[PDB]
């Protein structure tokens, strides 16, 4: 009880109320816009909502677009980025006007996407800011409350997951082979996300997105089916993830005046957390009463990731989120030093 983590969890929860009401607002706007696209005659007719995914004035949502016969070409042997292409369909491809020869232009598609949402924003109390660099068409909600909502276009493919994901999702000892097999039968998504710097080639690439698998695993996170249910026993997995996210955000805000923490995000700790679930697959390794030791274990694993510059994408093992290509050594050293300090002093940044 020395770290008083339950009190920290209460602090984090208290905040859940305001964002709960912003939902009504986002729900209202977004669902309308969807109806609009679906009823119009644009290439985004087949658009639908994806429920996947703190700071209460900022949300993002994903509009998926089924597209069949998707073929993927790996971009520069990177397991995450891909060119999307199509062979000739005798019928029309609704995205045919975005192709240059066989391959899909993310830029021309996003440009068009942004264009027609702008035309459909016609009442109001809501606008869309000029392009942040980000793929998202971001909405600015004036009233009732002030809300930023980023709309992320995604392609949905119902084909088998790409080869790069072959050794990914190492959950066989934890959630089991049947769950793993069923998750991998689910569709995957492609999102036009590329680095700020980058060639025009990169700007036309798409990266794999498994946010829906992540959500499923977090919500169904126990080896026992009764984990955290009333007729079961409570684990601390979700509490550890929340605390890890909270530690990073409190640190990013404490040191927002320097560059070293700018490239770290919640996805890094979530990724590290999933690896810890794989190392410790049994519910009895996560008893709620041992919250402190479990949190400490997650923190130590994350420190080992920083030091060794190794944090493999959970779904795409060939992708190292902590490679020196992506985050320089001094940045990881800085975060390492702060996390060691926090850990040695019972996490003062929580208070
Ligand atoms: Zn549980």
């Amino acid at each position: 009880g020395a770290w008083k983590l339950q009190t920290v969890l209460e602090k984090v929860r208290l905040s859940r109320h305001e964002i709960s009401e912003a939902a009504e607002v986002v729900n209202w706007v977004v669902e309308h816009l969807l109806r609009r696209l679906q009823g119009g005659e644009s290439e985004f007719k087949g658009v639908a909502l994806l429920r996947t995914g703190s700071a209460p004035n900022e949300f993002d949502v994903m509009f998926k677009l089924e597209v069949p016969r998707i073929q993927l070409e790996e971009y520069c042997n990177s397991g995450a980025h891909y060119f999307v292409k199509f062979k000739r369909n005798p019928g029309g491809n609704p995205l045919e006007q975005f192709l240059e020869k066989e391959i899909l232009s993310a830029s021309k598609m996003l440009s068009k996407f942004r264009k027609i949402i702008k035309e459909e924003i016609k009442n109001t109390g809501v606008t869309v800011e000029r392009k942040r660099g980000s793929p998202a068409v971001t909405l600015l909600i004036s009233k009732p409350k002030e809300i930023s909502v980023d709309i992320i276009l995604a392609l949905e493919s119902k084909s088998s997951w790409p080869a790069s994901t072959q050794k990914g999702l190492p959950i066989s000892q934890w959630l089991g082979a049947k769950v793993k097999n069923n998750l991998k039968r689910q569709p995957f998504y492609l999102v036009p996300k590329h680095a700020k710097e980058g060639s025009g080639f990169q700007e036309e690439t798409w990266r794999l997105s498994f946010s829906h698998i992540e959500k499923d695993i977090l919500k169904n996170h126990g080896q026992s089916k009764t984990c955290c249910e009333i007729d079961g026993v409570k684990c601390c997995r979700k509490e550890c993830l929340k605390l890890m996210k909270y530690l990073l955000e409190q640190l990013k805000k404490k040191f927002g005046n320097r560059r070293e923490l700018a490239k770290f995000c919640s996805y890094h700790v979530k990724t590290a957390f999933f690896h810890v679930c794989t190392q410790d697959p049994h519910d009895n390794q996560w008893h709620l009463k041992n919250l402190e030791c479990c949190f400490d274990n997650c923190v130590a694993y994350f420190l080992q990731c920083l030091k060794t510059e190794q944090l493999a994408n959970y779904f795409i093992p060939g992708v190292n989120l902590f490679s020196r290509d992506l985050i320089d050594k001094p940045s990881k050293e800085f975060l390492s030093k702060q996390i060691e300090y926090e850990r040695n002093n019972g996490f003062p940044v929580f208070w």
